[PDB]
């Protein structure tokens, strides 16, 4: 079950998954930038996140080829989402928003996997 990927079929195969995720709209919104604790005005972010992820450092890897295989793209996605129900409230819109993307991610990366 070993392979070689090359960059441009990982791409190929993977943009898909990540552009479904960028097209929720509003829900995407909290999640296409990284986290600025004090731009954000909330200064215990990374007392409780100490591998922040988001949309953009996960395009920015694709579009490098810094993932040899898929499995790296959806651990990099997965922390993005355990990150986001880890830190905010499960009354909070961006859980919630969260809880969305991670529903549109399942359908979307089962195909391609
Ligand atoms: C459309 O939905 C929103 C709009 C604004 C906001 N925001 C606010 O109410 C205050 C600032 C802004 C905002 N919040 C967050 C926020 C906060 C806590 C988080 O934990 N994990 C994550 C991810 C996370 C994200 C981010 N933002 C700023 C977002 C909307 N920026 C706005 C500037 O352009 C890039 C995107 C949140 C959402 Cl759910």
């Amino acid at each position: 079950r070993k392979k070689i990927f090359k960059p441009e079929e990982l791409r190929q195969a993977l943009m898909p998954t990540l552009e479904a995720l960028y097209r929720q709209d509003p829900e995407s919104l909290p999640f296409r930038q990284p986290v600025d604790p004090q731009l954000l005005g909330i200064p215990d972010y990374f007392d409780i996140v100490k591998n922040p992820m988001d949309l953009s450092t996960i395009k920015r890897k694709l579009d490098t080829g810094q993932y040899q295989e898929p499995w790296q793209y959806v651990d990099d996605v997965w922390l993005m989402f355990n990150n986001a129900w880890l830190y905010n409230r499960k009354t909070s819109r961006v859980y919630k928003f969260c809880s969305k993307l991670a529903e549109v991610f399942e359908q979307e990366i089962d195909p391609v996997m």
